[PDB]
């Protein structure tokens, strides 16, 4: 049964996810590897994530060194296995978002995919977002079609939890269409306070969150913003019409507001919640899971480690399964869930 | 017997060329649809060529209206042909070129290639340049493959006059060769474009009125690019009219006609040496793009070579205005067929390669 390998960068810019899966009946994990990030492409990615002078020629060169990286780690990892190239199928690479626009239709993955399977000698499949987009759809989640093959379960009423930058969840009840929505802020604002204000990427274990206070006017006036009805300076903004708060009172607050924004959004749409999986590298900030676990008391927190299956590598998994979908030409998108006409086809294919 | 659909936007940004055709034991144009490039788009991709701000959205919402007027194209040649998009294969699109710089191993071609599959239901081949670059190529000529599969006894020179001048030089029994010879239309159609309103020297009226100057001659010839013998892709030196005003302005004042009939000698003259350096058996010069309507030029060719005979390819069946776009249609054809697109030795990479990326209906 077919072999794929997936190539994950989310916009936390915390690393490169590899994975090798096979494709039967059944998706499964053979290995993974991680790329933690260099600092000099992450702050060149970020700086890429605004708009500014030169981006053409800029992200030209960002996109090179992205995927003599990416194209390092596929390598380290085949020879660490013990296989070859041409054992791998094709690569499903997510690339690198440096914007996300849906009201202005469009959506933008550096990842110069020719450079990478001409480094790689292996097939690639990327470019997921854009055919989603064009069918007048917001290119994101894509994760729900591969969250509801890998949890079949018509039994419980399982939802999938992916925290990372930001919050967004699949529910999979018994018998319906899968459905998905962004709760709202993950690690994103927690990691920007904790950057800002000592210059650390995470806050890790939750640590600096659970040494604080949480402050309520503060919790309330966040939790009161239209979106529910996410950066710095929008936080920056609110820090204004408040008293000044000690630091860790404000992560404390962050943690808080990630996850009842989590919790109300879920019990509000799947009340009779069995199981709530998650994943992402939210999974690990323990301190923000124990809050998720009582914010959700009648239902069983944990992540996807609990049914079989990692959570760091979750996007990395799903990301190799759309390249098998758009080889077996098969939809890769969820139209209820991301506004699109309807199922698409989604990638291109760059041959070896 | 597959029929493939061929879209082809070029640096001169007259519009888009629309062309069908049959792929059996040849390449047979079935039909070819012109399309005139808004003004607006024009110029907004002109703003994209150089170093700017918000490039990024700017460049995004650019190929969203490029890629609007391009389906628009193919859905009237499919109507107006009898045709359903089901009876295409595919669709080759070359994109638009906003920034080539293989000296920094990049090539950047907009024309939202999934936005194009969805307007159209037709599968797309594009972006076909970056496998080429990608194995340390210039990404460019891809005609050749082409060019030698049309018209590969003879040594024939198959010469494509755009904004840029390339020539193909199949040598019977030797590998196919060329190189981007330097500027075509680009300087003529500046000049008078900056001294009046118009994108273009119809005919070579105003170059031929004028008179050429043997100095300012003299000097644009010496120039880093034009010595330079193999792979290279124009922009080794950007010919561009920032580049030409430095050149007058070292020199006296001078009428605006001689300047363009020297402008009209310096393609000329360009391509004889380069063409004739690397192939002085040749035998025909075979002229395509729009460069071959411009009458003076093309008699100038003429006598600059005179041991050959210098027509354009509608004399072997081929019209000189659809064959960029012939062969990007022929390019999904290979890409399709897993068949190299790139002539390693005319780019320099370091192998062949299939070229472009499959975005399907
Ligand atoms: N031990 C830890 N303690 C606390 N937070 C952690 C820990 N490990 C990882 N994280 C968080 O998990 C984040 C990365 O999660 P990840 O799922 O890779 O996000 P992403 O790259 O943005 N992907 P996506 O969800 O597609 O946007 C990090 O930036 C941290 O905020
Ligand atoms: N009647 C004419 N007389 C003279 N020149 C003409 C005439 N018609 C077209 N041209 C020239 O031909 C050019 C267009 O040629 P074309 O082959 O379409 O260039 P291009 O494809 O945009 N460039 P490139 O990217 O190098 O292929 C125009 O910009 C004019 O300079
Ligand atoms: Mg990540
Ligand atoms: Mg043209």
């Amino acid at each position: 049964m077919p072999r794929y390998l997936g190539l994950m960068s989310g916009t936390s810019l915390d690393g490169m996810d590899i994975v090798l899966i096979e494709q039967g009946d059944r998706t499964t994990l053979l290995a993974s590897h991680y790329l933690p990030m260099p600092a000099g492409l992450r702050e060149d990615i970020l700086a890429l994530c605004v708009p500014g002078p030169d981006e053409i020629a800029r992200a030209a060169e960002v996109e090179q060194r992205w995927v003599a990286l990416a194209a390092q780690g596929v390598r380290e990892l085949l020879l660490q296995q013990q296989m070859s190239p041409d054992e791998v199928r094709a690569i499903g690479s997510h690339g690198q978002t440096i914007r996300h626009e849906p009201a202005r239709h469009f959506t933008v993955q550096i990842g110069n995919p020719a450079l990478l399977a001409e480094l790689t000698g292996i097939d690639v499949v990327a470019d997921f977002r854009r055919r989603d987009v064009a069918a007048g759809g917001q290119g994101a989640p894509l994760v729900p079609a591969f969250h509801q093959a890998l949890f079949g379960d018509d039994d419980t009423s399982r939802a999938v939890l992916n925290i990372g930058g930001f919050s967004n969840v699949s529910l999979l009840s018994p018998g319906k269409p899968v459905r998905g929505f962004d709760c709202g802020p993950g690690n994103v604002l927690m990691d920007a306070w904790i950057h800002h204000q000592r210059g650390e990427h995470f806050d890790r274990d939750g640590a600096w969150a659970a040494s604080g206070q949480v402050n309520h006017a503060l919790l309330a006036s966040l939790l009161a913003d239209e979106f529910f009805a996410f950066n710095l300076p929008w936080l920056q903004e609110h820090l204004a019409r408040h008293p000044a708060l000690p630091a860790a009172d404000i992560q404390a607050t962050l943690l808080e507001l990630s996850a009842r924004s989590i919790s109300e959004s879920l019990l509000d749409a799947q009340p009779d919640c069995e199981e709530v999986l998650v994943c992402g590298g939210g999974a690990f900030n323990t301190a923000l899971m124990k809050r998720l676990a009582m914010l959700m008391p009648e239902a069983r927190v944990a992540s996807t480690d609990e049914y079989g299956i990692p959570p760091a590598w979750m996007e990395g998994m799903a990301f190799a399964w759309l390249a098998h979908r758009f080889l077996e030409r098969l939809p890769g998108n969820c139209p209820d869930v991301t506004g699109a006409l309807g199922p698409r086809t989604l990638g291109a294919l760059y041959p070896a």
